[PDB]
DNA sequence: AAACATGTTT
DNA sequence: AAACATGTTT
DNA sequence: AAACATGTTT
DNA sequence: AAACATGTTT
């Protein structure tokens, strides 16, 4: 079925979050408050943290989903173009399949999984309590093709899915963004913010 | 290396457009001198081929392309990896989803890469004028924008159409340089400009 | 004081790798040099003849070049083994500048009794049809940190070692790790 | 923090002088001074009308950018461990701004704003002058990475009074740098 | 001062 | 890339 | 950053 | 056509 992206804050209070991202000249990436909208980068990484106000269950996995924001693709699933998933670069971690589009760094319990029956791409890690003194517990993404691969996205609009779950599966929390990994995240978010 | 020299042939192997103006969105347009061609992607495209004396039995016509800068004469050239895949333009899986360049209308036509220096290229059967005629229309579609990423990457690249004989050794050959992109018309008004 | 003397090993351990407006990294033939801007990954592959033995590691050292440092270690100086940015995945010690990253089973470690750090990854075979072991490296500090390298030449020292730790090959090159390695290296190899 | 001039009511007012590989020199328009490292550094302080009790002199910085006038000015990480300009640990290693020769000078963070100072005792003109001149020191270049990043930055001498209310203040920018020579030919130059 | 080494900005 | 900012060398 | 090359959208 | 989206150059 298509996989919900309804804001559900859960019996945990599941809520995500970033922070300071200043036109820095150059960014690797930066979010918009209200947009619920990120730009970023190719392969450079991103933060992105999980608050939690009642602690979770084992299990605890925190999935994270691509998937179209327009209707009539949201049908299709999430992959990385033919060229990035062959160019061999950004492919030497052999850890994460080549057609994966989002991955997580900085974590060896992550583990990549494709739905046998649906067909859909996913990430889930692992949720560890924040630090001791923080709230959050940041983890790390990587987006590996940009929204606007030729046969790939072809700059269509993409969100993604971070869900918290259980260790059956079931869910317990989801939040939700749209995304846009391009080139110069700095004016793609000035230059949009404008438009309107 | 294939040659690149111009070779009139013995029966006078000559190529040749025609009238293609600005119209608003010409599929596709030549330019004179520049021996230069521009053209929208997987669109048709014309090319009439004129001779003076009748040519043998296997009377086939190559058609190849290769690279115009030096560096590169040494690679070949293939549709990028993304539009041979992408499905769209291969229904009709009459012709190898590598393959960059396609003659529609024909089925006589076979599409052969080279075992030995991997080259591909596309021959078909030549056919006399139409009686009336002297020119000997072939219609070509180009399946990537010279600009494809880890396809062309905008190098420059020229077509080789050959008049080849039944055994393959050559008769006539003629060149010129394309440019299949996507707005034919401003790439060669604004390309002319420059100079 | 670490060995720098090249040595095929038995098993023939040997290294190597494959202007681009600005590419994060680039290698000098000859030179046996390589540059590299900051924490941008650089691949690196890894040739054998004949299979080497179960604990099969790879050792990846860091160390001066000149004479007068070769007593000296090679840690991140004091700023960016602080400023936070690149000490997220806390995986890695904030001090160490050598890291590898996509391997689950690499561990950093700092030799007890000379100070020295090091990071080593489980040798595994290459990918069936090729004959490299890829891995990849991040330096996390410009051979040129204040405090930390002050332009001071040093070279990496790629050793594959066995369970117990006794050396079966080693291999080395220059790094620099800077800004520009795209400048760099042609504004180097001018000079001469 | 205030920046806006304040003449105050003893008309309090700062300057400086003659600075013709001068350690340091300063531009009359610009208010904005040059200076190497950890070199000293005067600056005279007038008055019309002789001021309180307390009356001390807090010499304060920050950014000149909007977006960091938010952030707080400390010395980066390197410099404030480095050891060298830290064995008279009379001064915090991590203030910028350091007065030298004046034994009653106390350094002080604020608490709730994290904001750092240096307080000094004010003592009137040499008998014949009227200037106070006040030696600091500023112990980090505006460029160090990971402190300053070529931030513009200025400082804020205020004449203040027992309690703490302000009494008077003045502002420039400072560009504390290697050859602030150059890097003061070289910049009423752009212009 | 003037030139040169190098990270950052345009 | 090209120009420029900035602390060392020379 | 600012300009430029090029496919896509309006 | 004209304006605009987007990743490279400069
Ligand atoms: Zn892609
Ligand atoms: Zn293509
Ligand atoms: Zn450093
Ligand atoms: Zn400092």
């Amino acid at each position: 079925a298509s996989p919900s992206n309804t804001d559900y804050p859960g019996p945990h209070s599941f809520d995500v979050s970033f922070q300071q991202s200043s036109t820095a000249k150059s960014a690797t990436w930066t979010y918009s408050t209200e947009l619920k909208k990120l730009y970023c980068q190719i392969a450079k990484t991103c933060p992105i943290q999980i608050k939690v106000m009642t602690p979770p269950p084992q299990g605890a996995v925190i999935r994270a989903m691509p998937v179209y924001k327009k209707a009539e693709h949201v049908t299709e699933v999430v992959k990385r173009c033919p060229n990035h998933e062959l160019s061999r670069e950004f492919n030497e971690g052999q850890i994460a399949p080549p057609s994966h589009l989002i991955r997580v760094e900085g974590n060896s319990h992550a583990q990549y999984v494709e739905d046998p029956i649906t067909g859909r791409q996913s990430v889930l890690v692992p949720y560890e309590p924040p630090q001791v003194g923080t709230e959050f517990t940041t983890v790390l993404y990587n987006f590996m093709c940009n929204s606007s691969c030729v046969g790939g996205m072809n700059r269509r609009p993409i969100l993604i899915i971070v869900t918290l779950e259980t260790r059956d599966g079931q869910v317990l929390g989801r939040r939700c963004f749209e995304a846009r990994i391009c080139a110069c995240p700095g004016r793609d978010r000035k230059a949009d913010e404008d438009s309107i």
